[PDB]
């Protein structure tokens, strides 16, 4: 009968946004997983998690130039992602994260510490602000 | 020496955006690889490839609701890919490219052709107005 032969329409959705301290980028020919240096974002499901995934996407999503800026340490860590401080026309997502409290400053490691200083300075004003993670 | 110690900034790119007529969504608890039904959007590296890329991931990312359609008969291709019409905010993928000459009307098998003459009639419009691939 024509009349069972009317097809449906079923829900869906984006796949998972990956954690906003980690941002997938091709660099010199090599697609790869970069994790920022000096932060962490909450994992998916701790609070803040998915605003920080949304927060990167929406940096990267909206650049019209990328860069990655390593530090004078190890370029990879244990898992062997890249590590490195990202920048969105001109604007580094290492610390727009931090200075909007959807990152910690964290991991700090040996050689790999440039932008420090620079990054507590942006979480001290994130906690003065009360925001987010420090809300 | 403190001179010695900067940084520098290198360029970097997005990773590539997958074919036009290939979505990948979450359905039912599972992330997959839909391939859009009766359509064909060009390889990356043919022309209008990577506009139809373009339009796709556009459609995607400004939907506030996505739609899966399964069609009668198979619901995956030999790729294992899954077919259907996808819709975006009720709009159908499949027949937007098709719309703007971004794909063309392919991939005819039995079973799976519910909107075969709708997608006919959108690319008659886009050979008329000789829009990108009719152009
Ligand atoms: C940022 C950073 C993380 N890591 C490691 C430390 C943690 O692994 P261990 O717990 O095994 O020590 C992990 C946290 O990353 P995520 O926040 O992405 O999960 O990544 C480094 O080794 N170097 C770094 O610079
Ligand atoms: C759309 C569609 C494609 N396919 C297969 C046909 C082509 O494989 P064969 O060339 O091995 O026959 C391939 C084209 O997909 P792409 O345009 O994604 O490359 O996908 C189906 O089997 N069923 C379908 O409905
Ligand atoms: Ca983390
Ligand atoms: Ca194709």
């Amino acid at each position: 009968a024509t009349s069972t032969k009317k097809l449906h329409k079923e829900p869906a959705t984006l796949i998972k946004a990956i954690d906003g301290d980690t941002v997938k980028l091709m660099y010199k020919g090599q697609p790869m997983t970069f994790r920022l240096l000096l932060v962490d974002t909450p994992e998916f499901n701790e609070k803040y998690g998915p605003e920080a995934s949304a927060f990167t996407k929406k940096m990267r999503e909206n650049a019209k130039k990328i860069e990655v800026e390593f530090d004078k340490g190890q370029r990879t860590d244990k898992y062997g992602r890249g590590l490195a401080y990202i920048y969105a026309d001109g604007k580094m997502v290492n610390e727009a994260l931090v200075r909007q409290g959807l990152a910690k400053v964290a991991y700090v490691y040996k050689g790999n510490n440039t932008h420090e200083q620079l990054l507590r300075k942006a979480e001290a004003q994130a906690k003065k602000e009360k925001l987010n993670i420090w809300s």
